[PDB]
């Protein structure tokens, strides 16, 4: 794949859910190119490179009890660029939850992301009440 | 209002949806910083210049048939910033249509919008059911 179209992207953003729903670290982590970053969420500190970015979704996702799920279409420009809305379903305090996040993912040249940032906070975590 | 605290970035973000949608430009123009930058869509360059920002929204909303809503909840960031996903309607080539964008918006101590970012394009496009 060359620099992802639109319509490229949208596919490319969708495949990266199914990964993180079905908890595939190794076909997650080969989805980034080998420098990328993530920040998740957005305001801490960044994360560089594979070795780095397959440490961190080990750490979030490794435990298990974690599903995902868009919540609308992927939005997706000309230029390499996307950005999607989707819920995660995990455990808070022993109990379900759901954690609304946005993702905006840059792709390089190659078909892989150059960098991701993950916008979600507590404001963003619900629960049974 | 200084940053602005996530809940803040939210009350701030579907404050403006609201006002794009009652399609009020001089009210939509003031919520952001003098030197703010619109990129919209995602990957066209920046514009900058409160008047070229007026004039933006002038270009877009100015017929008024224009609506907006939010389709999920805003997610923000302690950091002030934010995104949203929204659907806006209008009419082109004579179809009733639909739009899918997802705005990040980034502000300042003060609250005002200090960029903006709305992503989208034609993949997003549709017509709507009769
Ligand atoms: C890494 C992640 C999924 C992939 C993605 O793209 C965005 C996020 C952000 C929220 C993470 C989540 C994985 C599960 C996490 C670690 C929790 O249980 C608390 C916060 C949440
Ligand atoms: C300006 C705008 C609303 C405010 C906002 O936050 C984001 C956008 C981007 C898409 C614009 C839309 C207004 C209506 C436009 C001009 C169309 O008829 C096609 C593209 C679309
Ligand atoms: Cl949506
Ligand atoms: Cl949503
Ligand atoms: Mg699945
Ligand atoms: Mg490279």
């Amino acid at each position: 794949m060359n620099l992802p179209t639109a319509q490229e992207v949208q596919g490319l953003m969708a495949r990266y859910i199914e990964l993180v729903d079905v908890g595939d670290i190794e076909a997650i982590v080969q989805m980034y190119a080998d420098d990328a970053t993530v920040e998740d969420p957005f305001g801490q500190p960044p994360i560089h490179g594979r070795e780095q970015i397959a440490a961190f979704y080990r750490q979030g996702l490794g435990g298990g009890k974690v599903r995902a799920c868009l919540t609308g279409p992927v939005r997706a420009s000309h230029n390499g660029c996307g950005a999607m809305p989707f819920r995660v379903e995990m455990v808070w305090n022993g109990q379900p939850c759901a954690l609304d996040v946005i993702d905006v993912m840059r792709f390089d040249e190659h078909g892989r992301i150059q960098t991701m940032q993950a916008y979600w906070s507590e404001v963003n975590l619900s629960v049974r009440e």
